[PDB]
């Protein structure tokens, strides 16, 4: 086992929740922070 079932899942829904903020934040922060460059900076 339990103790890597419960190990096992904490650290692969934990590990995995980083992928999700560091690609979302990154797609939206990155994408759409990017984009805000060109629109802010080209408009601005």
């Amino acid at each position: 086992p339990a103790k890597a079932a419960f190990d096992s899942l904490q650290a692969s829904a934990t590990e995995m929740i980083g992928y999700a903020w560091a690609m979302v934040v990154v797609i939206v922060g990155a994408t759409i922070g990017i984009k805000l460059f060109k629109k802010f900076t080209s408009k601005a």
